[PDB]
């Protein structure tokens, strides 16, 4: 159960670009304090870790953390149980885990000067945003309010400090450049499966439309829905009559159609309400967001697709949060992922 | 051999504190855009990865990256060869790699507002500093000027982009809080050996004075020297007759004396000039910095210690950069680390 046998492991950087400061670099002049003079900076590169089993079977999996997270969430649960990285190497797949540009070991583009600014150019915004513990608690559906847990909870209660410590801010790197780095990784790896989460859901759908090597997608609790341009369906506002879900991403139909060529599964945990819930903003947000995803999957299927929505409670798993792959039943969640890979032959050579 | 057999692996967060925004959190109100209202933020925590072999021998090793780096540098070289993590798990040690607070998967303390600012409080400075490619090239002694290599260089040429992509800024978290996180890790681990690098050199020395579990230190190319308070020896300026090395860190002699109780080795690569070199600021900086460290080690030995300076060229290894553990001969560098561990019984149970 904890033992893992690796034919090889390692990490590397991929993607990104360079930006430059003014002037020329003189090696005879004091190098410290650092200057933008004569400077070349590498920005927006992505960190990638890989672990390959002996005699892998089927396609490599690329695990893509959600918003404000890192590859840690696939390594271990907050209470130190094996994450999906270990579980899937044991299941004979080569496993890639990434820290996308702007997160963890990915690049945070800043220089000498106010955060994100290279002389007169704003690479990323100096003003940041970041969730609180309280905002994350309700976002991830630990309970309806901070400190509270849903009755059926699979959260590793007692490890709240570990869990919230894994979360942080993201600088304003364009989503285009985040997608670009993962497209480059997919080109490097070859045929593979993307396993996404929350904010990376929409990004992985975009990658698949740019990269035929994506042979399947499993998206845990995706945060933003995707539709063909001009064909976003009517989506209701939230129960507070004022808020809405995240504006759906729209792509050209030629690209959207590529989503119909591969198996796609969206996976949702528990405690998303059926009915409007004005007292709990994020619970209601999830209700309408899941609804929008159901319509997005239907649009894919009408174009010939193989898109499905898996509600974990319907599979007999109760109490999952928005991070089902780190919950107490994450081994059963992993079993359902293995089932999907087996159904489509993505676990065979 | 790239193969590794792990009895267990994983990662966790340790250390840090919390800061709070004003006001109250209302779950009925829109949670996004994120707000500091009612907010608790976890700040300055550290990420820790571990890999344990089957039947470990001796003490666990804690690999601590240098300035602007992450645990990536111990995982793989820029050209994809195994890093010290793999080499030492194969050498039957449990291996811990960290991303210290402010770097990689460690926390970057920022909120909703200008970078590093929580309402009226500056947690870290909004203005950042960061080396350029050019500054890092000369800092790490790839050659005397950017784009030029020493003839004897052990750097993995052709993988320059990959190498510089691993480097980034650090927010202004106090060194006290970085040391605090590692002291807490050392308390958690038990007896262990610190393996440091550059900026982490002085920090590891400080950790040892606070944590009796540190049973040995190997420091690759440490950047800041350490002395008892009031006993900093005369250190010359640089050849430019204007610049100085990093101000040596001073600690109370009762803490400094703890450094005499454990074996300590500082390891330096090649191409550090013996004589004043005014044309090449960072080469001359290393000349005087290495000299200051020699004096520091001497001070430890005058207190009954066992502190040594290992110049890799004297051991038959030519051309090493300031990252000997990722250079082309990093297996031979690793062998010298094994030799130190074996001499001092740190590879025995
Ligand atoms: C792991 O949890 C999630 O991934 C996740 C899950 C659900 C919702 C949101 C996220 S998030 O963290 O990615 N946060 C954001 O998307 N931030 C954000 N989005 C918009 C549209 C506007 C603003 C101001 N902030
Ligand atoms: C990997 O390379 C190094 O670690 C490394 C190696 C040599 C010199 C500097 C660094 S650095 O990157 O840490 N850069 C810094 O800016 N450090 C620093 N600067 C000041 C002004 C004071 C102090 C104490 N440290």
């Amino acid at each position: 159960k904890r033992k893992v046998v690796l034919a090889e492991q390692g990490s590397f950087y991929i993607g990104g670009r360079t930006v430059t400061g003014p002037g020329k670099f003189d090696p005879s002049k004091p190098v410290i304090p650092y200057s933008n003079e004569g400077a070349t900076f590498y920005i927006n590169q992505m960190y990638v870790n890989f672990q390959a089993p002996v005699r892998p079977r089927g396609l490599p999996l690329v695990f893509w953390h959600g918003g404000g997270l890192t590859g840690h969430i696939w390594e271990s649960t907050p209470d130190g149980r094996p994450g999906f990285q270990t579980l899937f190497v044991q299941d004979r797949h080569t496993v890639y885990t990434i820290d996308q540009p702007g997160r963890g070991r990915g690049n945070i583009p800043t220089f000498n000067g106010p955060f994100g600014q290279l002389e007169e150019e704003s690479i990323v915004n100096t003003v940041t945003g970041n969730s609180s513990k309280e905002g994350a608690w309700v976002r991830d559906r630990l309970g309806p309010a901070p400190g509270q847990f849903f009755e059926n909870s699979q959260f590793p209660r007692g490890y709240e400090d570990n869990y919230f410590k894994e979360m942080g801010f993201s600088p304003s790197i364009s989503s285009d450049e985040i997608v670009d780095a993962v497209v480059k990784l997919v080109t490097h790896i070859g045929p593979c499966v993307l396993v996404t989460h929350a904010a990376s859901g929409v990004l992985g759908m975009r990658v698949a439309t740019h990269a035929k090597n994506v042979r399947g997608i499993v998206a845990y609790e995706p945060a933003t829905s995707i539709f063909p341009k001009g064909k976003v369906p009517e989506i209701p506002p939230l129960a507070d009559k004022k808020s809405q879900i995240f504006p759906p991403f729209e792509i050209q139909e030629s690209y959207f159609k590529k989503l119909a060529k591969i198996p796609i599964q969206f996976v949702f945990g528990d405690n998303i309400p059926k009915n409007p819930k004005s007292a709990y903003w994020f619970l209601d947000w999830w209700r309408v967001t899941r609804y929008a995803h159901s319509l997005s999957l239907e649009a894919i299927n009408k174009l010939g697709g193989q898109a499905s929505l898996l509600d974990l409670p319907t599979a007999g798993l109760r109490g999952n949060t928005a991070f089902p792959f780190t919950d107490r039943n994450n081994v059963q969640v992993a079993s359902l992922l293995s089932d999907f890979l087996g159904k489509h032959g993505l676990d065979q050579n």
